[PDB]
């Protein structure tokens, strides 16, 4: 049908049909009389999987023969979403599979909707890992993602009476056709025990053993026949575990709970023992696998020439002392040599500066669970502080600030300090964030070792986030500038030559309108809600957190409602305001924010005077597959975190690539997006980082804003008095009290500029031609935000390897 | 190579090779450079599985179209063993697969040894269910086996310092290629709650729900292209289960524990709540599936014309009140009509008379777990006793003896009484056992309803238990009388015409000698033990239980040792005495018996005066795959239970078919085996049932035997004084005390006759020609003990269906 989806040749279509029928019969054990739609989905998935396996085997053989430096990306989260369509895109099979299934009397889009998201992450951090795997394969790097195969991923969100309810995400219930269990590479992981000191050195003895069983998932690159591996570990009890008899077998569940469930926190450190076990489990299994692969080509001097380990925040920070443990205790390297190898092998990426997100583990927990690792950490600390003291003699407060060990009621280990000490490179994830690291939280470390500190601005894969989710846009671009941009996104700059082309302007606007109609129809069918598709689609989708300021958006929505009620017969640009995202189950204020959004919706959506001029919709169960539907349909992207809090953001980039304009603060990657597009093509408002600092020095007093802004005062009175909760008048008192007295994120301070800026958005939307010209200027300058650019920078500047766009043979 | 293994045609061999390579590449994702032997096993299993699926689909379609009466065999145990070789035998693929694998450079026998036993039973009861499934498919019955998919089957037995240690049987660790998950037929099962009485009738409300997910395994018939289904249920928590958040997800394990592990008891009722949950789980899921299939062809009058439910002991006895519950509470049938349907649908097979094996559930457990079922049981009881009182007016003691409710400190439900009341047929499993049922434990029931009571003597499948495990014997038989006997075992009678044929005598003896050499070599390789293969192989393999009298065998072994020590330079027929079997983990005396056997071995096997004249070997981890190796190698089969205790036995039959002579009591099916072969061709000894009864009336006094038999007294003194446990002199005091004062199974009473009978065995073994002639007379008359004969009798006399040997089209 459309060119970017590839060729549907007669021989390919015939072969796919015959393999589809083969899998239906032999793999699924069904015929066409009893087959369900889910059976047809599986028959297609197995058919497509067959095209991966030859390439997967050949890729891994190629790495064995050439022995390149291997890159190991360690993460507690990989937010993969669905695999079927992405695999077809990367193998150039989409049109052929569409035709094959069409000839069999089936609709491939319907079959795609049956697949479960692999929801093994919380949001941006986990999704970044997934984009990165795609880019590493597309750039021909010998890369492996290592994580945990959680039985239950991020919870499914239901809304009941306007409140979030959680249910378990039993994503493996029907099977996962993409993974391959590799029980033969099962490895032991040790916990508890104690340390014995012999004449041979230290020995970690009397431990409890849990087995780590790997499951491998293929990661195809874009049309280059490279298929890399994501290896995820699952916890298994040994067969003699606890071995009355029946209880001993039932108690195997205690060991196997390590891989049972993803902790559903975003930017919040809980400090639970089970989480620490997960972190060690992934590190310990991964490092043994790394060392095994290294030996199967004594001389650990070459280890950093053959191995790079990238730590995705501090969650796998135990890799540093575990590598030391293996090299010193088991391989018998001297301490100094082991440390040289460790530092040259490891690099650390920081993804947040929020104090509540930083991992600080109590010493008593580490002492019980990982006694040898605690000894190694103390020795690392003593040697590190010896260097600090030599560089800054007499600066005793610096020694306490830089220590890996924090004093207090409970002593804790600061895992970020450990990562900096044991890594040859430390990076932030957007220019402003990397600068904040050097100026504030890691200032002392930057002064000791300035050469370590780098920036690597985040990116997104244009395969999933343009070609897959928005084929109509991909196609109209390809008609003008060809297909090369899909693996070289900088080529989108060529679209600046079409900003005054009437045909291109029309086509850009038509694709958006089609995506809006398709999304409006999705909302009616799956959720029985009716929206005006000629309205401006104003979208804020991301996890619910005070720093992301969904509350500021709520204040604007109420403002627009109150303005309509005051002058009902005045024209206003119609909007559909859509907010979605999950709250962590223990985060009370986040749950109250969800309830506020649905309560505003209950009033606004049923007021006959408003009509279809304003609708407020809470999008339930926001996840990767829903992002693929709503992002292409958006007109306005809300990126409104308090300056200095969103380390980068990546949703911002997805919206830019898909033809939405951005309203946002000068935070994270928003700064660089505005720089690339031109500030005149971005709706920038609010305090800069420097203005937030100036308010903090004087002291933030929310009452001042309340006193001076009548429109704001009206909203707070409506919230307090029960206007949005008539049956429960005090329902929102916690929200009002927080805004008025304890607001760390200064919602009222940006209210006036935000509302004024929103008025400018409305003004531009009334001139469709000029709106669309501005959109073109955004799409055309989005090239920098390809994760292919990001990964090429990590490769050259951190890992010491050269990317390649060359194809392996088919 | 050998004819009974089928044809190896060039086209078949070529096709198997190409599919093997296809599965290695696409299914397993390996090439020949990295493939392990386990990978080759899986590639072969998938290749053979492909030949089943066309037949499986066609068989189930055929039943849908013809709508025959369906037979549902309900069991808590299916002791299947390995599937690969059995599948090849039943599809006539064995020689073709041997050739195909040979051409690929692989040894198929080595690959067969990689497969795990499906150990989902304890012993005879579970294995009988497996033989029965094979016979039902071979006889073309529309039959389904329904059970539980235990995650952990019967434990793996290790012997450490002569003691049994248990380890978990993690049989699913590498995957099971034979099963197919059917998550689409998942059904809810209810527990706890309470009963509400409305004007519409009773309602069971406020229940906890567990989901039952079915896994289907194909059951191929012998060369008839019929493939039936074994459906096993696995427990799953619903997604809203317990829905802080993390603990709620972890606590899903409480529901899922229902299918976690097989209770490892043989003939011993423990009475644990988890076991009751297992029993209801299997019944409730199965009955819904049955009713669904019945409706998918209001009128339950035809239900018993389309459905038969066979209850394998009382373990699924809750099927009776569950069927009543569904018909009365949900379908709104009147009680009397529902009862008529239930009785005509259900039939009960009893497999034991031991008092400690009979299920008697406390009322307080049923009241909490299954409150509606308890109400229905009480109503069944009241109506049943009303009939008893009308038939035997004034007989108040009969009313108390026959009640389903037993009075006492704790009130209990007698599940056997429930099964008799609610079934149209009740059978025992050997003639003597069925007679015991009518004369003793069910005498009252027999007097009320004599027409209900039947016999169905047990059998074994000649596919697994001759063709598969002893191809050399199958072949030499086929050379004389053709292949038809494999599905018509009565044809073995034709071998009586060869009892004086010198060539046949030679061949029978040669096959035994080959099997003995092969087994002697297996023992050296896997267990580092050396045996004389010219010795008489004296074998007792079965679960360890006081009633089976492994202790009587021990007394004979010590007797032979003491006789050698007394006259070292006298000739004695050399023996290798092999004893194997598992003890239930909580059964202390059974564990002590294992320790005694290994302790006797420690003395006997290292005495230089004995030499290779006597060896005592404990065969570790006895299970179906070990039975297939040792049974063909045996000369003497030990079947020495106290008369009246072994309901049938089936190991006895396996040994008879494979060319061993039997030493045994007139117990269970031993009576019928002796009748078929002629008493002159059997080594019968000991008390008959009537003699045991006479001793019980006078009172058993073990001291009398001790006082009168010097050889017995010497053994007891050796045990007591520490001769077999020099480091721990009192180790065996519990055994001595039991034998002398509390022996329910009268070991000393059969000692003299047993030893004398063993002397006659030795005498015959010295004349190989006459030994072999007697063997031929046993093999030739073993036809009655085919499970095909057993199943044909159930079909005609209980289920009301006609067996068929006709082939479905290929
Ligand atoms: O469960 C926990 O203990 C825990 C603790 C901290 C956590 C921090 C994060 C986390 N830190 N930074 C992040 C996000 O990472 C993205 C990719 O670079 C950034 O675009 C985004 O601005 C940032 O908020 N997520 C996620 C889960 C966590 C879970
Ligand atoms: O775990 C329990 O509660 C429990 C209770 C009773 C049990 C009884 C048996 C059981 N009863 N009879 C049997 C065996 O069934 C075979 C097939 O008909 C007979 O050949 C054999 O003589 C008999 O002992 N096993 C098995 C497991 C049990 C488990
Ligand atoms: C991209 C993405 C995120 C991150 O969005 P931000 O606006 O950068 O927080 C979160 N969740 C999902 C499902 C995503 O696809
Ligand atoms: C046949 C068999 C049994 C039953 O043997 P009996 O001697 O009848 O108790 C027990 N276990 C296994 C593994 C079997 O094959």
């Amino acid at each position: 049908q459309i060119s970017v989806r590839g060729l549907a040749g007669v021989e390919n279509v015939t072969e796919l049909k015959k393999n589809f029928n083969r899998h239906l019969h032999f793999t699924l054990v069904k015929d066409r009389n009893v087959a369900t739609p889910r059976d047809y989905y599986f028959a297609l998935a197995h058919t497509v999987r067959d095209h991966l396996v030859g390439r997967w085997i050949r890729t891994q053989q190629h790495y064995y023969e050439k022995d390149p430096k291997r890159i190991y990306y360690l993460s507690l989260e990989f937010y993969m979403g669905r695999t079927l369509q992405n695999t077809m895109v990367n193998l150039a099979l989409e049109n052929a599979c569409d035709e094959a299934t069409y000839q069999l009397g089936l609709d491939m889009e319907e079959l795609e909707e049956i697949e479960e998201d692999a929801g093994l992450g919380n949001g941006g951090l986990g999704r970044l890992a997934a984009c990165f795997l795609d880019s590493m394969a597309t750039l021909g790097l010998a890369a492996y993602g290592y994580g945990i195969r959680y039985e239950f991923g991020i919870f499914n969100q239901k809304i009941c009476g306007g409140w979030q309810m959680e249910e378990a995400d039993d994503w493996l219930r029907y099977g996962n056709p993409w993974e391959k269990a590799r029980p033969e590479f099962t490895l032991p992981v040790h916990f508890y025990g104690r340390v014995e000191h012999t004449s041979q050195g230290a020995k970690w003895v009397d431990t409890q053993v849990v087995l780590a069983m790997p499951y491998d998932t293929p990661v195809p690159g874009y049309r280059n026949n490279v298929v890399n591996t994501m290896r995820l570990w699952s916890a298994k009890a040994p067969n003699d575990f606890n071995l009355g008899y029946i209880q001993a077998v039932l108690d195997r569940n205690l060991a196997e709970n390590i891989s049972r469930v993803l902790y559903p926190n975003d930017n919040f450190f809980e400090g639970k023992e089970l989480r620490l076990k997960q972190e060690y489990f992934v590190v310990a299994a991964t490092l043994q696998d790394i060392i095994r692969r290294f030996k199967s080509s004594t001389n650990f001097d070459a280890f950093p020439d053959k191995v790079a380990i990238q730590l995705n925040d501090t969650h796998p920070s135990l890799a540093i002392p575990e590598l030391m443990r293996v090299l010193v205790d088991l391989e018998r390297l001297d301490w100094d040599k082991a440390w040289e190898v460790t530092v040259k092998t490891c690099a650390y990426t920081n993804h947040t500066v929020l104090p509540e997100a930083l991992e600080r583990w109590p010493v008593h927990l580490l002492e019980t669970l990982l006694p040898r690792h605690l000894q190694i950490i103390y020795e690392i600390n003593q040697r590190f502080l010896n260097r600090v003291a030599a560089a800054f003699p007499g600066d005793v407060d610096r020694l306490r600030r830089m220590s890996l060990v924090e004093e207090g009621a409970v002593k804790r280990i600061n895992m970020a300090h450990l990562c900096i000490a044991g890594s040859h490179a430390v990076n932030g994830v957007a220019r402003i964030h990397s600068e904040i690291l050097k100026k504030t939280i890691f200032k002392d470390f930057y002064e000791l070792e300035p050469h370590k500190f780098q920036n690597k601005t985040n990116g997104i894969t244009p395969r999933r986030w343009l070609v897959l989710c928005n084929p109509g846009l991909a196609e109209i671009i390809a008609e003008r500038i060809g297909e090369e941009y899909i693996s070289d996104l900088d080529q989108l700059r060529k679209l600046l030559s079409y900003v005054d082309d009437e045909a291109f302007i029309r086509d850009v606007a038509k694709v958006k309108q089609e995506n809006k109609l398709k999304f409006a129809a999705y909302l009616e069918r799956e959720y029985k809600v009716h929206i005006n598709p000629n309205s401006l689609f104003d979208v804020q989708v991301k996890r619910i957190h005070e720093y992301k300021r969904q509350l500021l958006n709520c204040l604007h929505v109420i403002t627009l409602y109150n303005r309509i009620k005051k002058e009902p017969n005045k024209f206003v640009v119609p909007r559909t305001v859509m907010i979605g995202g999950k709250a962590a189950p223990g985060y009370h204020m986040a749950k109250m924010i969800i309830k506020l959004i649905t309560a505003i919706g209950d009033v606004v959506n049923h007021d006959p005077v408003v009509g279809d001029r304003l609708r407020v919709i809470f999008l339930e169960n926001y996840r990767v597959s829903l992002a693929e539907k709503v992002i292409p349909a958006a007109d306005l992207s809300e990126q409104i975190s308090t300056a200095g809090t969103e380390a980068s953001g990546t949703g911002n980039m997805k919206f830019m690539l898909n033809g939405a304009l951005t309203i946002g603060t000068m935070d994270g990657a928003n700064v660089e997006m505005a720089e690339e597009a031109g500030e005149e093509n971005f709706f920038i408002f609010g305090m800069r980082v420097e203005d937030v600092d100036r308010l903090d020095q004087r002291g933030y007093n929310a009452q001042e804003y309340y006193d001076r802004i009548p429109e704001l005062r009206q909203i707070i009175e409506q919230l307090s008095s029960g206007f949005f909760s008539p049956k429960q008048p005090d329902l929102f008192k916690d929200i009002v009290n927080m805004l008025m007295h304890h607001d760390r994120f200064k919602v009222f301070a940006d209210y006036e500029e935000y509302v004024k800026c929103q008025e400018r958005v409305s003004a531009l939307y009334k001139n469709p031609r000029e709106w669309t010209r501005m959109v073109i200027r955004n799409i055309a300058t989005s090239g920098k935000f390809s994760s292919d650019r990001t990964i090429a920078q990590y490769a050259r500047e951190i890992w010491g390897v050269e990317p390649s766009r060359q194809r392996l043979p088919a």
